[PDB]
């Protein structure tokens, strides 16, 4: 048999970890038990810096990464993450396919030994807060908590907001007694961190559109049969319109429950947001030295 590993930050009971089992459940089955997948949730094995390492060091077959996580080793790809660049996951699956996006996964595997098989739909990125936001003109004087993240500020300060840094266990709190106005993050984490239960309106701001790639060790794959690469290829591309409509489904049925809390749920129009971060596409564009990003938002 063939028994692969699979590492990953998302800890059980999430829909990375229930699309990888799924993914485990598939490959067995059509491989007819020659191929196996074991899984290490809970980043057990490290953080995602640390097993796409065991990637490149063959010590670790597979894991997840964002497109625009590989801005780390790769700056031009940070472009797919910038605020309002994707409108949508099938923007950004077109920004993946795309010939900036092959050559940016030739480099993932010219450098570091990472084969990206699929890009897979991780959510869109909402802004909850203690007033409604109808419009960008409401951002003027919100207090709003953004992650020690570049992107996340920049929307944050763009906006027109007050960028307002703070260490993500202390948000609950901060959002209960006003010391911030409000917070961005995907829908499951609004859940998760139960910052619904401190914030009375949500905003579908869609700022930041997510994706998982799904990355295999170049070392591993290469030992591959022809057939085993084509078993796992369609695997991974079939779990993945699965946990694609997980997602939408999942993200649907967030929003309603929130409402269902009490929630005011917005929707601001989101071409002023567009407009509002050109300065950051011209300084991205201008100090990386082409123009990557104005290529994107219309590809």
């Amino acid at each position: 048999a063939t028994t692969l590993k699979m590492g990953m930050q998302a800890s059980v009971g999430s829909v990375e970890y229930n699309s990888a089992k799924m993914l485990a459940d598939t490959l067995e089955e059509m491989s007819q038990g020659e191929i196996k997948l074991a899984l290490y949730p809970s980043a057990q094995l490290g953080d995602d810096r640390a097993m796409l390492q065991c990637l490149t060091l063959g010590d670790l077959d597979i894991t997840y990464a964002e497109f625009g996580r590989m801005g780390l080793w790769i700056p031009r790809a940070e472009a797919v993450m910038l605020p309002y660049v994707a409108k949508d996951f099938d923007h950004l699956r077109r920004m993946f396919e795309s010939d900036f996006g092959q050559g940016v996964r030739d480099e993932m595997l010219q450098k570091f030994n990472w084969r990206a098989l699929d890009t897979w739909y991780n959510g869109t990125a909402e802004t909850t807060s203690n007033r409604p936001l109808n419009s960008i003109e409401d951002f003027k004087g919100l207090k709003l908590r953004v992650p020690n993240a570049k992107q996340n500020l920049n929307y944050a300060k763009l906006s027109g907001a007050s960028p307002t840094p703070m260490s993500f266990s202390e948000v609950y709190c901060a959002l209960q007694t006003n010391a911030v106005d409000g917070q961005e993050n995907p829908l499951p984490t609004i859940k998760t961190m139960k910052f619904y239960e401190v914030q009375k309106n949500l905003a579908m701001t869609h700022h930041i559109v997510n994706d998982q790639m799904v990355i295999i060790s170049e070392s591993t794959w290469q030992k591959l049969s022809d057939t085993d690469k084509d078993i796992i290829q369609k695997a991974v591309q079939k779990v993945g319109d699965a946990h694609t409509q997980t997602v939408k489904t999942q993200e649907a049925e967030l929003v309603s429950f929130f409402k269902s809390e009490g929630i005011n749920v917005t929707y601001p129009d989101l071409e002023p947001f567009r407009e509002a971060m050109q300065p950051l596409y011209k300084e991205f564009d201008s100090n990386i030295g082409q123009p990557i990003v104005s290529k994107l938002a219309a590809m």
